[PDB]
């Protein structure tokens, strides 16, 4: 049924190709687990557990999900996931090729996001890996979040949470501040924290507040840094409560309305 084409991307557990679904005729986008990690039991269960976890979610901003299986080679099963083609780029790929965004497509880009995050969180589930490879803009310009986490037992870190880092509690503002961390790269063209090692970025999330993204990029505002730093709050209770609070006060910033969020001074 799916003839597969050239690859799409490679992420840290699989490669996704171009298929041609031959029964309905439109492009899909097949995720296959990588063969060596399919050997090992925790990564193929987490690679079906995502799959059925991105199934239960449908928005127009979050990259569906049609259908799950295992192709049977001679190397033993593959599991792979048929989902929605985005003929687009990752934010990453943006910030790579392109450099930051202007403010107000910036603007446009994270308070999209905060659409898709605020239908799954009143789904009960949370992202919990919000970072740039994981939100692609389509080349009419639709933003599409994808690669949901799953929840677990009690890629990169550069965009996890304090409560992440700590093995603390993570619930809807993890998300939020995660999301936070892309608008300020997208801002800036440099994550908040940066480091020779995730122990010493997790350190720079717990313990060191962010740099205001307008004393690190030309053309951006105080009205920005204080919605940007809301999101960026060591603790939860300081953020955006919710991801509808946060678009919020997105788009006050790009109607040229004060934000709620606390002033940010600089000297
Ligand atoms: N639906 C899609 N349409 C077009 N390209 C896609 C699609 N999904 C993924 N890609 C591309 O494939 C790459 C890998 O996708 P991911 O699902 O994020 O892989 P992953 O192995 O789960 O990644 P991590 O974050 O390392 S775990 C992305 O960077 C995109 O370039
Ligand atoms: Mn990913
Ligand atoms: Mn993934």
């Amino acid at each position: 049924r799916y003839e597969l084409g050239e690859i799409l991307g490679f992420g840290g557990m699989s490669e996704v190709h171009l298929a041609r679904d031959l029964r309905d005729h439109r492009d899909v986008a097949v995720k296959v687990l990588r063969a060596d990690l399919a050997r090992d039991p925790s990564f193929y269960l987490r690679f079906r557990r995502e799959a059925q976890n991105a199934a239960a979610l449908n928005h127009p901003a979050i990259v569906a999900v049609y259908d799950t299986g295992e192709a049977e080679t001679p190397a033993g099963p593959l599991p792979y996931i048929v989902m929605e083609y985005v003929d687009g780029v990752t934010l990453r790929d943006i910030v790579h090729t392109e450099g930051p965004m202007t403010p107000k497509r910036a603007i446009e880009v994270i308070a999209d996001a905060c659409q898709a995050l605020n239908f799954s969180h009143q789904n009960g589930i949370i992202h919990r890996d919000v970072k740039p490879a994981n939100i692609m803009i389509s080349a009419t310009n639709a933003v599409k979040v994808m690669d949901f986490g799953i929840a677990r037992a009690i890629g990169t870190a550069q965009y996890l949470s304090p409560e992440q880092a700590r093995g603390d509690s993570v619930d809807a503002r993890s998300d939020v501040y995660s999301l936070g961390c892309v608008l300020y790269e997208v801002l800036t063209g440099e994550p908040p924290f940066t480091g020779d090692s995730p122990v010493s970025v997790a350190y720079q999330h717990v313990r060191e507040d962010p740099i205001p993204p307008s004393a690190r990029h030309e053309g951006l505002s105080a009205d920005l840094d204080a919605v940007v730093l809301k999101a960026l709050a060591k603790n939860p209770e300081n953020r955006y409560q919710t991801a509808a609070e946060m678009r919020a006060d997105l788009v006050r910033v790009h109607n040229g309305e004060p934000p709620e969020a606390p002033k940010v001074l600089t000297d």
